[PDB]
């Protein structure tokens, strides 16, 4: 409830180094320091349990090898859990992705770790205009807020979803599910450990 969120700018407030911008249908997060850095693909839906519990265990380790040039990570959103419809899978998604194109990182970080860990306390009972009001308390600019409420970027967004979809079928082994990790394009067997894969 209203109460309740107002908190969520103590509770999601981590400072990020890096630089987050849209490449292809990708949430692209990548530090100036990247040296040869991996990519890692994530396929996730913040409807998905599954990723909300491989946000939890790895995004920690994440953050660092982000920061540190270690890797750059594509955040590769779809919307599968909605079953066609537009439900919460593209209302979080939609929101958070235009915090990843307009807004800042850190805003981007926080409000990631916001949807994932809310997840069953907010899935079917957010709308835009909430979404809105939750990237507001979480430091989105005013602009980016009314995006969000606006659904300008809905649409776009519907194309994101398929995007990573099709790239996950194709470079995969056909299936497409969630969360899947992929390092150089290679699929990670046990993804709740990636980041001890680099080195």
């Amino acid at each position: 409830n209203a109460s309740q969120e107002e908190k969520f700018a103590e509770t999601y407030n981590e400072t990020t180094a890096f630089n987050n911008k849209v490449d292809g249908s990708a949430v692209q997060l990548v530090s100036d320091k990247a040296d040869k850095a991996k990519t890692v693909d994530i396929y996730e839906d913040f409807s998905c349990h599954y990723c909300s519990q491989l946000a939890k265990e790895t995004d920690a380790d994440m953050k660092k090898l982000i920061e540190d040039g270690k890797v750059k990570v594509n955040i590769r959103t779809m919307n599968f859990l909605d079953k066609g419809e537009i439900g919460h899978s593209n209302k979080a998604g939609t929101a958070a992705y235009t915090i990843a194109k307009d807004d800042s990182a850190q805003v981007y970080w926080n409000f990631r770790t916001m949807l994932m860990t809310e997840q069953q306390n907010i899935w079917g009972k957010k709308e835009l205009k909430d979404l809105a009001d939750m990237a507001k308390i979480l430091g989105a600019k005013d602009e980016t807020v009314k995006k969000i409420a606006d659904g300008t970027y809905s649409d776009e967004f519907k194309k994101i979803a398929d995007d990573n979809a099709k790239k996950l079928e194709k470079d995969g082994d056909g299936q497409v599910s969630s969360p899947r990790v992929f390092i150089d394009g290679k699929e990670i067997k046990e993804n709740a450990t990636w980041p001890s894969q680099i080195k």
